[PDB]
């Protein structure tokens, strides 16, 4: 059934603020999922609600948590989350570093003890809409294999790089892992194939069967070079004194205390090229990639164009499935709310 | 013959101070270019020497450079090479960033009007033997398609992580490209096909033909998200001034004055976790997946380990064909110079 995103939002609020979470917090927090449902990461999104009350309920999400910024410089901030919302966390990390960066043209504000924090995406658009170079990765709970290797170690580690011209946004918002578990688990269920080189079984061989999948690991994207880079952000994430490897816990998992770390990054053009010259520049590049020739059955696009169109297209409203309306009725019935004023 | 390491140090040191190149710029430039082949990176090793005479020679050197600092922070700067070496530009690049990042955490240099400066990985090892993480990228002359498109655009935009712990180290040095034409014709001249997703048509189509490759276009290393993060690099190298897209000349061309960009990063862990406990973590994270589970007819590395083994093998001297001697043999000759100097 189709859920209105002002209403997603309302619905967010109004049953985070049940839990204690200030009401700007609670905003914050709903914004973030709201730009996941939009942009088609329904990963992210509001489906992955239900899991954040089960964490608030077992106290492993802090509703009102002491954010404190335990190192600071011109250029760094290292901060505590407190075990606080990560949407909250991050757009304070982010925002920090988008103002030291304006300060002295670059910063880097890395994070411990939050939890998840959705899309990567959101937080360096954040700094793209203050006309800046924006950098996000944090890790994950162990999700991937060394290359070559077949135990779960690395995290699937995303990595976003936004900015933008005066014409043309560039967006890059990805997962370094080849493949979501739950485009596995989707697979399992409509009795089918996982794309080939995605995943490889309880055995280091590699496999298109889910269900092998599942009890075996998710390969890092572009070969050695992809793992290479899941490796550099598995640890880049953690420099704020957050875990690594095995010890990363809770971040798919309610039950558990959140140990994975995040690291922000602001690059100001103002203090090199400078802010219009750069903005040319950005066009003039994407424009000539966007008007370069195409392969046969293609149409170039730049990174970021696919959300933005999923955006569009989802304005108005986008699906949900049943058993999460039901899990959603339920805890809006449980904290005296009823799930009619959101969904109708 | 086999080259000695020593000699071929010698051996570029006379020819460049030969030119007017000062003694300590012609160590440091010796210096990446013997580092290029030991580590077996024989593309921007002494091989590439012979296109450097012929680019001194008509100017796209410039042995003298007035290197300067154009605009600076506590952060950040951009320098202009003077059209100088690219080795010495590139150090003194990464050197500003480490003392940077020495003060306030983090250092980010841009270069313009540069040359080619070897390989990435040389930069970005410089700041982790200060303590620190160090990032390289850079451009080059378009090499590759966009993902979807059949045209040249994108350099090869490498990309250098590394850092390290006590007993470990991590250094990865990549180019984002899937493939070097260099082992596109090898595989030609070996009848072999080339793997799969590499390159495309003269017509648009995918191939693993080295011929029809040979005539096509080769493409980013991880499909959409190789492409995306190749455009990033093409995009952030180039935020001190230089060029992009087809823009970007000169950097394997010696009769095309370098408009290529480089961005230095240097990320220091004093600042955050702080030194001592990010070399135990980086020890945790490197000790695990060393000696996680293997894959059957594998081997679990780190980014790094093989230029390290490699490094080890040819300290001895490594071997140089036929060809490149006597181009080598005439450099020498029109100094006054003599190859069996160094070739002995
Ligand atoms: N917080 C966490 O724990 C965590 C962990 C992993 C991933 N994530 C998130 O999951 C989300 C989805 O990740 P994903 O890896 O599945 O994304 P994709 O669905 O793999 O998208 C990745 C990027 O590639 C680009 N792209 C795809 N096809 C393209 C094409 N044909 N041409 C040009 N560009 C193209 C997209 O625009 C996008 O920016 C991400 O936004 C990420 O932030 C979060
Ligand atoms: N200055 C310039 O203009 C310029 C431009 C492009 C590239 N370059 C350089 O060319 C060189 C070539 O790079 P490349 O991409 O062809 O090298 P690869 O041989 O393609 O190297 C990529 C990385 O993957 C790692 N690796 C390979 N196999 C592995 C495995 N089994 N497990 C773990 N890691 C593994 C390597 O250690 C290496 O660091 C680089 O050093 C790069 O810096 C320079």
């Amino acid at each position: 059934m189709i859920l209105k995103p002002e209403n997603e939002k309302k619905l967010i609020i109004d049953v985070l603020k049940k839990f204690g979470v200030p009401e700007e917090d609670a905003k914050i927090t709903a914004d973030v999922f709201v730009d996941a449902d939009l942009k088609g990461f329904t990963s992210h999104g509001i489906g992955r609600f239900p899991q954040y009350i089960t964490a608030l309920k077992l106290g492993n999400i802090n509703p009102k948590p002491d954010i404190k910024i335990v190192k600071e410089s011109p250029a760094t901030a290292v901060i505590d989350g407190d075990l606080g919302l990560g949407q909250v966390v991050g757009k304070k990390a982010m925002e920090l570093a988008i103002k030291k960066a304006k300060n002295v043209g670059v910063g880097v504000v890395a994070t411990r003890n939050a939890n998840h924090f959705g899309i990567a995406g959101y937080y360096s658009e954040l700094a793209m809409n203050q006309d800046m170079i924006g950098i996000t990765i944090t890790n994950t709970e162990p999700a991937m294999a060394p290359f070559g290797g077949k135990e779960k170690i690395l995290g699937t580690n995303p990595i976003a790089i936004a900015f933008k011209g005066n014409k043309y946004k560039f967006s890059l918002d990805m997962a370094t892992a080849s493949i979501a578990r739950g485009k596995i688990l989707e697979a399992l269920r409509k009795k089918i194939k996982i794309p080939e080189g995605c995943a490889v079984d309880k055995d280091g061989k590699p496999t298109t069967d889910p269900a092998k999948a599942l009890e075996g690991c998710i390969l890092p994207f572009g070969g050695p070079k992809g793992y290479g880079l899941a490796l550099a952000i598995e640890m880049l994430s953690a420099i704020g004194g957050a875990e690594v490897g095995t010890k990363v816990k809770g971040t798919a998992n309610p039950e558990e205390r959140c140990t994975k770390g995040d690291l922000f990054i602001a690059i100001n053009p103002e203090f090199f090229m400078g802010k219009e010259e750069f903005k040319r520049k950005v066009d003039e590049l994407l424009d000539e990639i966007k008007n370069s020739e195409p392969a046969e059955g293609f149409e170039i696009l730049i990174p970021g164009e696919i959300e933005e169109r999923n955006k569009m297209k989802r304005k108005d409203g986008f699906e949900i499935d049943k058993n999460l309306y039901n899990q959603l009725k339920e805890i809006c019935n449980e904290l005296g709310l009823n799930i009619e004023d959101y969904i109708e």
